[PDB]
């Protein structure tokens, strides 16, 4: 019994965090194979964050002007190339920690974990959601760029997040292993806003069947409703449309606690519309849109890596 | 800015998880040096748990009969012995892995992380507190006993729980390294229940201080209370008394916002009085108890 906000465990991502100095700037790099990959912003300066332009920055710069650190071993970079908003430091030395690992693009409402680094050196790790408005709700100071998103899949990381920069709001932005940006953002000091958010539908629905299967059964009902009703009433209250794709990712965990998805869909209307009465589920007062199917299949069935 | 449930990097922990079979009970090792730490129940049977006599259930033990496998390597017991509820498999082999390491016994209101495993091998990591009712509040199945609970200072892991069982409400207890267990809980399948929780007074104005760092301040009020008079509002919410020492545990954070501990206290009385009112802190509707001032200082600096 239980439900928490878990994440993967960051092992295989720690032997991957490295150092990455570049002038004044200092920031995470991420060591797979004979390659270190960063946010290309570890180049510029004051003056270059207002209007950068990027290849001709790195053009006047030398392999010897990226001091890389891994622990307290000085990594000698042999090559650099640019791809999008990502750094690629070509090193000497393969990192022998290197894991089974795959880059991934994810979808909003996914969810990954996140090994938060400062100074190349892991300080913690949470479990978060690219939002619908591609931002993610995390949690960085100064220095965590580079810190990167991830999720396990058997024995291979798939790298799906690296920390880029913070928007007013005090929400992140980020890329992919890639370089191409989640959202609609560009790294550059200038006017930029996370757009109106909202609630990862088929998320909400597989927390509230974690509850069921944790016991969890006030809000359940004698009802049912058709997707389009739903998705009517979900358009009003600023949740993300759940598509058929949705309720057949949800059948393991209807089948598990035998309550369909359009069911449950039905109970979800019931606690928009009216709401949680002083009551708690898996003891929030909110409706949770962290955790998607898997996850809570996951974590309710205990899945190892 | 951003403020979320932090846990420590388990790497460290990681390589340290084992998996420890005797007989037909399968569970989770801490293999730390040439010794592996595991719940001292691993040695009962159907008919020993309710009244198990460990001293003579491990007397009757020979070394081969643990089986202790770090991956795919059988690891070879050269010795046994029991500290309390914890058993200590000597193995002819040093864990590589062994970082820096203590084992510390926790205070109620303390979080730490937890490595969640199921046959020696991690499936998640998450942080929890101590409850003041001296359960955790964890995501555990079976097969999960001989999961630690730790915390990280620089380069070196505080080891300070071991998963030993879930009472009846889906509560957890468990004990340090030294075996010794958080609460009046005994390892036996005798009814236990866990005593009334209350909620962790310190942490939610550590959490309360925490926001105000990211901009939140509509709790905020023009009032103070004396430490007394905050006390006995707590407690008919069933709030933990807040002590001088929390008070003085509190005064960075005082410092740091500009808002006097016992002017954070009047909020947290209102807060209280008026529950969020559709508005919410931190992005929670409730007021979060499982972030301890330490914490809210080292994610906030
Ligand atoms: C200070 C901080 C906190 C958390 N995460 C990241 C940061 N850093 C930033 O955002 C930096 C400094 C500010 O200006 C920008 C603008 C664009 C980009 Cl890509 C980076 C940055
Ligand atoms: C099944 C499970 C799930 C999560 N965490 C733990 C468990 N396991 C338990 O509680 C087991 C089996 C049941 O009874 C007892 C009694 C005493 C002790 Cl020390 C252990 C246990
Ligand atoms: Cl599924």
């Amino acid at each position: 019994s239980g439900f928490r906000k878990m994440a993967f465990p960051s092992g295989k991502v720690e032997g991957c965090m490295v150092q990455v100095t570049c002038g004044t700037t200092t920031l995470n790099g991420l060591w797979l194979d004979d390659v270190v990959y960063c946010p290309r912003h570890v180049i510029c300066t004051s003056e270059d964050m207002l209007n950068p332009n990027y290849e001709d920055l790195l053009i006047r710069k030398s392999n010897h002007n990226f001091l890389v650190q891994a622990g307290n071993v000085q990594l000698r970079v042999i090559g650099h190339s640019m791809q999008n908003c990502v750094l690629k430091l070509k090193v000497d030395t393969a990192n022998p920690k290197t894991p089974k690992y795959k880059f991934v693009r994810i979808q909003p409402g996914q969810t990954f974990s996140v090994l938060a680094c400062y100074n190349g050196s892991p300080s913690g790790v949470y479990q978060c959601a690219m939002r619908p408005n591609f931002t993610i709700k995390g949690s960085f100071l100064n220095g965590s760029c580079g810190s990167v998103g991830f999720n396990i899949d058997y024995d291979c990381v798939s790298f799906c997040y690296m920390h880029h920069m913070e928007l007013p709001t005090g929400v992140h932005a980020g890329t992919d292993l890639e370089g191409n940006f989640y959202g609609p953002f560009v790294d550059r000091q200038t006017a930029q806003a996370a757009g109106t958010d909202t609630t990862i539908t088929v998320n909400v629905l597989a927390w509230l069947y974690a509850a069921v299967i944790n016991g969890d059964r006030w809000f359940l009902n004698r009802f049912t409703t058709t997707l389009n009703d739903f998705n009517l009433v979900a358009m009003k209250y600023n949740y993300e449309p759940l598509t058929q794709d949705h309720v057949d990712i949800l059948g393991p965990l209807s089948a598990q606690t035998g309550i369909a998805v359009l069911d449950m869909c039905a109970s979800l209307k019931e606690l928009l519309q009216n709401g949680m009465n002083g009551r708690t589920i898996l003891g929030s007062a909110l409706l949770e849109d962290e955790f998607t199917p898997f996850d809570v299949v996951r974590q309710c069935s205990g899945v190892t890596f």
